[PDB]
């Protein structure tokens, strides 16, 4: 007998049943992996990439917290099949923006490292929810559907769930509330051209816009247009400062990882299929609002948008639609 | 009149209440701030470091996940007014050791930064709890005594509380339990020269040295004593994968300030002024288990050591004690 | 020595940081106390009534629990010296309507109930925050306000929170929408006389009365009408199958703690005194939106009303301040 | 079209975290709230055969869904709303009466087990069942036998109270947290429980090696007081509000915490102890156990004195002498 024998009777001779994996171990892989840590939302983590060296590193100094997490096994690998049997699959891997970089500029070499790891996730967790963090997320979150062969519930793109906490960040600076109680909606590309919907903004239900018809507008003596040139600059101004964003992502996909595996059935705007809205018949992702559970998105929210509203949500289609459509599978 | 003042109607015209303090925004006191936000600890959370840019890059890169937290102020800036009325001021800031230097060398760089942040702490926290994290943690948790003149209830180093969370969760990957129920603790002096309480070592009260005599002993044919050299060296692992631990004792910190800011009169095992107890005459920091409340150490916990141990704490502290007599304050 | 000094060397020979009391230890009372110990929002709890076996058993019930708690401790008594300094006092305690009672005799019973409750409160945290959960609020949170002499920022009665939340519950089911996602307020006096703000009613910032412009008239084939008619009825069934109701007005107390105890600045609609607002020229508690924190209720929001729903607001003010003119304090 | 086809444009058409509670008394709904506030189902339903109370806390529940995150909650007296559960939790059934024998007592509730045991195996076959009615250590039994699952399966509540109360008293003796207070109540639930003294401890230092008198009556601290007051406390809580409630479902949240997170921490519940300490018959008593996701999946072993073992075994004989006497 052992120790562990003479300790220990044991019974029972399963797959785990709310497995996560995070593809990507980078700043912002890591900020989503404690941020889901520290939710309670896996009894599994699986952490892979190339980097065989950082990969071990990042899982052992996780493992080593265990005793303060809730969150029983965490593995990696640069192998797929540490990844098997996850519920949702974070795809965080690849090249990130440089000072001044366009996320746009990121498409070749994203599309090319995402041609390698979705056909690998989805042979391990062939029923997994995709959630694509990498950039530009929507142009991704496009060709992770069509590389994956899932149905496009199970494909979804982190968008403009951070655009939005930006946005309510600074709108509740502004009014001196707390940004849960700050509603404003930012939809279309995760990126330059993504679109405020001064319409929808509201405290308490209380239309800001109808109390401020100017709101949003190039004549408003408040220039409330400077909220969203903020929210558009946000992570230029972060990567400037310390070389990258990390944190708020991370608390963005973990709260988008908390509606689908709780099956929340709350609203968020993330990257999608709109064919069929807007008169727009083009196969373009971008962020509308999404009902998200446990089957993905199973419903999107047809939001009401004033013709300027959707004139610009249509600028920011066509500009992906112009990089999506010339894309070689 | 204002869209705000339109809105909004103004009832009243601010004292911290529950805040803590960061100094250092490198990984370690970012792994700190990310964990504290995500246990709800605080409802102001202040970071201090000198190099400016980057203090505002991690300041604006957790705003921006505001909505998504529970802390609803979040400060920074190179001045140490930012940090007023901190109950408790973490301190992971300090300079890494050289090639070649040796550790003396490297804690008087170390003691000629703390005489600057220390003092600006207690000016303007001047009843604030002091948890050390820079290391050598339980020599310059000295040096933060010595400087800031506070009594020895209110100056903490991180010290052992990551070691056990380490021996723990080795202890129950072996055990095939979760670390919340394989017990053990390893006390002394922070990372090579710690001491691991073979007695204490239990699952369900059951001691495992009762059970298993040999445990901890160069001629235990299961090598248990491998589990505490792994402690030891997990984190030289770490360091040479990935380039630095933080998550584990980011994770480590906020389990302390848990217990700080609510109260809680949990142990833990972290560096206290032990001059006084095992036969240690010396103004030394080593880890005993503490009891650990709103006035910092309040209690200590007397574990029965053996001879072995008792020697191996008293040859720590002459150690400690050796570089310390050398300090230029 | 005795055991705990064999064990335990005392350093230091204690104020609470974040204490709350509960006046009333009925189901309501008890409710609100177990949604508080179970969100961490304490680090002491409070209990107290006139009745002292019940009061004692409940304290110990709970003390039982302790290990499963962070709330480190928690007390009981019928003297009031239990509850000093409390940040919190949550009064629960009111009159049972007795059959041919007026109105004006039951509130009556109340502000003598209040006559003992509040001064012996408030000699014992002169600065605490009130917050009245016993019916009928409304009226309740004035007399507590009038008993108190506190300013009318630190009386808060629980008002519309819960109508709202149930509103949001109904809604989300017509719709399939998490509640959280849900967006509407119910105003006004709690209960029979509430106002249902139809033009707030929104998911992701999308108007349903835009949508749906016959949305909560007589004349709506979909009865939406029927969800605020549920509102008001719904406390009525609960008390017809259950015979009371408890959770929910538990869960909604500890949400309002919840942003008070953390200074969150977060919306919710509570009773406060609205003289000065829709035409109402006497000192009236009813709920509107306001931003609740450290200081209790800092702000209101002026939510733009309907000729017929500012009708129902002026018209409830009318009859409390017809029955709050014959009290005698 | 309808407002909601308006508003949302619909892409897609079984609950994976779901548990049950049966019987919405004060201790089922202390268990109910208690889950509901540590967002571990993401269903959960409530059954009994009073059916006006049931809905109405059902309504009570649903009323406060904007604040929890538990996002369906259902009731009724049929079991098809229990189907598919990981988790049945029973609270219900008889409380013993004036006059009444234990073994009637327990007769009595082999009747109900009778109709509830069947109808949660029909919806939930696979699920995990956890026996919180008293006397647990036999209705435990009960609930095994009438099933027909494995013995990881079926878990009594067992200790896992009797420990919590045995380390708040601990740690108001000591003035430490119980979380850093250790300490293990074994056996019979309640009058007969053992408290194992020599795995008492604060950060690994045992109480008995430092005072040896501990647990003896021979001891001037009367330590022994704390563990009369485990069981004394339950006494005297329902002498003073008329049951127990809030202790019962935080503990029942914690084993539940356990399963349904797969954790496998230690807990002392009850389960079936044929083999260990000379015990030869089928029945139930709290050891530490494993608890994951297939329910109990280990034993730990505690090393226990004569005495201490003695006691369990007397308990095992009293057990025994009921269980034959009833008819399933
Ligand atoms: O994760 C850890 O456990 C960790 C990370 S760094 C770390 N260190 N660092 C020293 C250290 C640093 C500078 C010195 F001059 C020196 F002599 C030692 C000791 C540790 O135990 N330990
Ligand atoms: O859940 C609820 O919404 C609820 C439970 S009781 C409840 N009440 N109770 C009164 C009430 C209670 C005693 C009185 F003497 C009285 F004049 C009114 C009004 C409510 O709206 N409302
Ligand atoms: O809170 C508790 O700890 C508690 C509440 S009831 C409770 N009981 N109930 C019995 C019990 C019930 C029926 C019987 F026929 C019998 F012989 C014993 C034993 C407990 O230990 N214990
Ligand atoms: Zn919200
Ligand atoms: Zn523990
Ligand atoms: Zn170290
Ligand atoms: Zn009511
Ligand atoms: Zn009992």
């Amino acid at each position: 007998a052992t120790l562990k024998d003479q300790l220990i009777y044991n019974l029972l001779k399963q797959t785990p049943q709310n497995k996560i994996t995070v593809v990507g171990v980078g700043a912002v892989g890591m900020a989503c992996a404690i941020s889901i840590l520290m939710k309670d939302l896996a009894d599994e983590l699986a952490l892979v990439d190339v980097i065989e060296d950082k990969l071990k590193g990042e899982m052992m100094d996780l493992q080593h917290g265990s005793l303060f997490l809730r969150t029983p096994k965490i593995v990696s690998g640069k192998d797929y099949n540490v990844t098997a049997n996850s519920k949702l699959v974070i795809i965080t891997a690849g090249a990130r923006q440089q000072e001044g970089e366009s996320r746009l500029n990121l498409v070749q070499r994203n599309v090319n490292i995402f041609k390698f790891i979705i056909p690998n996730v989805v042979k391990y967790s062939p029923n997994c929810k995709l959630l694509i963090v990498s950039n530009p997320v929507d142009i991704l979150t496009y060709v992770a559907w069509k590389i994956s062969g899932f149905p496009k519930n199970r494909v979804i793109g982190s968008g403009c769930n951070l655009d939005s906490a930006r946005f309510r960040y600074l709108m509740g600076e502004r009014l001196g509330v707390h940004p849960l109680s700050c509603h404003g909606w930012v939809l279309g590309e995760h990126g330059d051209s993504s679109v405020p919907v001064w319409s929808g903004m509201n405290v308490a239900g209380v239309s800001l816009k109808t109390l401020h018809p100017d709101l949003g507008t190039d004549k408003d003596k408040e220039q409330w247009k400077e909220v969203h040139k903020q929210v558009v600059e946000s992570a230029y101004e972060v990567i400037k400062l310390k070389g990258y964003t990390s944190w708020a992502i991370g608390l963005s996909v973990a709260d988008l990882a908390e509606s689908i595996m709780k099956n929340l059935r709350r609203v968020h705007p993330v990257s999608t299929m709109i064919k069929g809205l807007y008169g727009i018949k083009d196969d373009v992702f971008l962020s509308v609002p999404c009902i998200l559970g446990q089957n993905g998105i199973s419903d999107l929210v047809k939001v009401t948008l004033t013709s300027e509203e959707e004139a610009r949500l249509k600028k920011s289609a066509d500009t992906l639609w112009g990089i999506q459509k010339e894309l070689q599978f």
